């Protein structure tokens, strides 16, 4: 499927959930775009106005994609292939609460599975690989990609 064209790739964080304090949305966010930019060619930079690649959306319900939230619970974020417009865009579902530990739902997990959409990514049948379809919390300071999740992005890029 699609892939980015190009090396320097930018992100907009657009708003910011109120489950947690503003700098640590924006490391949880970084953080996660850096796990793949550690393993690709790929370069992300936040930018605060204009419009970026990849959009970092919080929002609930029905939020104008045609891809309804469900409330608490169920899914907990989407994202678009590499693509103009919507494409690379990242909407997490803020009838989740998020959180930097293991309390609700892991911004940064959840985002290093997000971003891999954006990426191209789709999903993959092996339970240990981030891709995997569930969310299930794991001590994000030592948080390593499968070798699945690897194999799957080098064979995208770099
Ligand atoms: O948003 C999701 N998943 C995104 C996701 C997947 C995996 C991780 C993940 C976290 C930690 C480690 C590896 C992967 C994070 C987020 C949800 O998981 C599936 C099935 N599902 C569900 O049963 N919810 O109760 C709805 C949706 O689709
Ligand atoms: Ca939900
Ligand atoms: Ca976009
Ligand atoms: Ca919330
Ligand atoms: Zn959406
Ligand atoms: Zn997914």
């Amino acid at each position: 499927g699609p892939v980015w064209r190009k090396h320097y790739i930018t992100y907009r964080i657009n708003n910011y959930t109120p489950d947690m304090n503003r700098e640590d949305v924006d490391y949880a966010i970084r953080k996660a775009f850096q796990v793949w930019s550690n393993v690709t060619p790929l370069k992300f930079s936040k930018i605060n106005t204009g419009m970026a690649d990849i959009l970092v959306v919080f929002a609930r319900g029905a939020h104008g994609d045609d891809h309804a939230f469900d409330g608490k619970g169920g899914i907990l974020a989407h994202a678009f292939g590499p693509g103009s417009g919507i494409g690379g865009d990242a909407h997490f579902d803020e009838d989740e609460f998020w959180t930097t530990h293991s309390g609700g739902t892991n911004l940064f997990l959840t985002a290093v599975h997000e971003i891999g959409h954006s990426l191209g990514l789709g999903h993959s049948s092996d339970p240990k690989a981030v891709m995997f379809p569930t969310y299930k919390y794991v001590d994000i300071n030592t948080f390593r990609l499968s070798a699945d999740d690897i194999r799957g992005i080098q064979s995208l890029y770099g």
